RNA sequence: AUUUUUG
C-alpha cells in the first residue's frame, strides 16, 4: 500500500506537495488529512476538501 | 471519516460552500444534505442535487 | 439514501428537471423510471436512456 | 432493473438507436449483444464493441 | 453472457487487425497480444502498448 | 493478469517507461514502485504518484 | 464518493 506511506509521509513531514487534476488544474499546500476517499489541503492558508478521483499527480520538489 | 464529518460540518452551520466541478464550473450554496453518491446543495433559490463524481474539491469564501 | 428519495420525488410529482452532463450539456423533461446504472427521461417527446455517470446535476425550481 | 428492460427490447426489434459518447459525438445503429461493461452495435455495416462508461444516452 | 470477453478472445487468436479508440480522441491500430480485467495489450508499430480499459471508447475491425 | 506481470517487470530492471495520461500528454520515467490504485513514476529526477484511473497507455 | 457498467 504505496498511497497511504505517501500521504502518511507527506501529512508527517509537512511536505509542500503540487496536486495536479485531471482536468488540468492544480494546487499547491499541505496535506492535512485524509481518508479512502478525500484529501484534506491546506493551500495559501485556505482549507480545500480534496476528492481522489479528481486528483491526477501529487508532485514533491 | 475526513469526508462525513466535514459535510457534517457544513450542514450544521448552514455554511456557505464553493463547490467545483471536474468541468472546471462552480457553485455556492448551503448543504441540506448528502449521502454516498450524491448532495443537496440549495443554491438561490433552487435545488440542485449533485453527484459527488463530477465534484472536485469543496472550499469556503 | 437521499438519491432514491429524490427520485421517485421527482417521478412520482412529475416534475420537470434539467439535467446538467459533464461535458456542459443539458436536458430539461420528465423523469419517466429509473434504476441504479441509468436513467429515462422523457424530455422533448423522444425518450432519452441517460447515465448517472455522465450527469452531472438535477436542476428543479 | 431499466437498463436491461430497454437494452432487450432494443435488440429483439433490431431498433435502431441513437448513441450519443460522453465527448458528443454520436453513432447510429442497431444492437446486436451487450454484457455488463460493453455493448454490440452494428452501424450501416460495421461492429463496433462500445464500453458503456463511454457512452452518455440512447435515444430512439 | 459476457460478450466482452467472448470478442476480446476472438481478436486475440486470430490476430485480427482491431482498432483501438480512446476516450480522448485518439486512434490505435493492432493486434490484441493479451487482457485480464483491467487491461488490454496491443502490438503496434513494432511497439508494445499497455492499455487501460477505461482509456478505450470502442473496438471496431479492418 | 498482466498488469502486475507487466507492473513487476517495468520494476524490476528500472526499464524506460513512457506514461501516457488520459489528456494525451506522456511522460517517461522508471516505475519505482506499485499498488492496486497509483504508481511511483521518478521522471526528470522529480518523483510523481499517479493515480491508475489518470492513465491511458504504458509504453517500452 | 480512491485500478473494466450509480463512473
Amino acid at each position: 500500500n504505496i498511497q497511504d506511506k505517501a500521504l502518511e509521509n507527506f501529512k508527517a513531514n509537512q511536505t509542500e506537495v503540487t496536486v495536479f487534476f485531471l482536468n488540468g488544474f492544480q494546487m499547491k499546500g499541505v496535506i492535512e488529512e485524509y481518508d479512502k476517499y478525500v484529501v484534506s489541503l491546506n493551500s495559501q492558508g485556505k482549507q480545500h476538501l480534496i476528492y481522489k478521483h479528481a486528483i491526477s499527480t501529487y508532485t514533491v520538489e
